[PDB]
């Protein structure tokens, strides 16, 4: 298939800048949510998982369609707990019906890095909605009971290298994991609702112990009182993977930009740009504009 990516008719960059300050402001307000955690982390998952399921070999998945509005996409059980994400950004769209479903869905873990005090991530409209049809089948979304070699793999499928890789994990140092819907349990660090580098700081700092959780899983457990999945605690197992993540954990700035372009580049695969499409936008946050 080719999606070439297609501007909302007549919008413009203003006209996207208010989707984003409507999100924003949500979040802003609806701070209670998880323990006050925010809604930030929950939507950043959800833009990963609506673009995570794209197939490099024939095209077919990724961000370009919004086809997680499909019950089938919808009620995939790797994407258990998105149904939160979704519920929080309804609205918004129920206010800027335009705005393509893809288009949103993205935009909202744009919106959710920024607004946690992450990098600026360049951004392009034009996903289109498509068909029921072509809403990909379950099982595309990786498993996080494996090692280093699953986990570069399975990135591979989606063009993305080693240093992708692990600037994308970095995520990992939002939010928390939640019992009821993946089966783990406890929060990776300190401040699970700031981006920072905390991630790779705690994977090198801490004394991890294997053990097993109510759900009959293994996780590894920090003093502290923080968890790292096994796919998380590779990283330091894979020596190309660990020169990576000491780098991180050194140097915040090197990071933040390893991430932005990463974090596009996942949101933009499988989507033709035509040559005469606007560039890409760079959103200003709330707090630039004085809101
Ligand atoms: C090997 C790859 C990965 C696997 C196996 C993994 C698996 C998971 C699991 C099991 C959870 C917790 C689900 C819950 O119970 O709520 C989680 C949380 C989350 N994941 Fe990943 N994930 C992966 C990669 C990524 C990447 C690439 C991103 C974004 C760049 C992402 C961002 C997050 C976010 C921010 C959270 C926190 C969600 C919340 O607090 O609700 N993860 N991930």
């Amino acid at each position: 298939l080719v999606h070439v990516a297609s501007v909302e008719k007549g919008r413009s960059y203003e006209d996207f800048q208010k989707v984003y300050n409507a999100i924003a402001l949500k979040l802003r307000e609806d701070d209670e949510y998880d323990n006050y955690i925010g809604y930030g982390p929950v939507l950043v998952r959800l833009a990963w998982h609506i673009s995570g399921t794209w197939d490099k070999h024939d095209n077919t998945g990724g961000s370009y369609g919004g086809t997680y509005r499909f019950k089938k996409e919808f009620n995939d059980p790797s994407n258990a707990g998105l149904q939160n994400g979704f519920k929080f950004l309804e609205p918004i769209h129920k206010e800027f019906p335009w705005i393509s479903s893809g288009d949103l869905f993205s935009l909202g873990g744009v919106t959710a890095v920024q607004e946690m005090q992450g990098p600026k991530i360049p951004w392009r409209c034009g996903r289109v909605d498509t068909p029921e049809d072509t809403t990909p089948d379950n099982g595309r979304l990786p498993d996080a009971d494996k090692d280093a070699g699953y986990v570069r793999t399975f990135f591979q499928r989606l063009n993305m290298n080693d240093r992708e890789v692990v600037a994308l994990m970095g995520a990992h140092a939002l939010g928390k994991t939640h019992l009821k819907n993946s089966g783990y349990e406890g929060p990776g660090g300190a401040a699970n609702n700031v981006f920072t580098n905390e991630f790779y700081l705690n994977l090198l700092n801490e004394d991890w112990k294997l053990e097993k959780n109510d759900a009959n899983n293994e996780q590894w457990d920090s003093k502290s009182g923080y968890m790292m999945l096994p796919t998380d605690y590779s990283l330091i197992q894979d020596p190309k993977y660990l020169s990576i993540v000491k780098e991180y954990a050194n140097d915040q700035d090197k990071f933040f930009k390893d991430f932005s372009k990463a974090f596009e580049k996942l949101l933009e695969n499988g989507i033709t740009f035509p040559k005469d499409a606007p560039s890409p936008f760079i959103f200003k946050t709330l707090e630039e504009q004085g809101l």
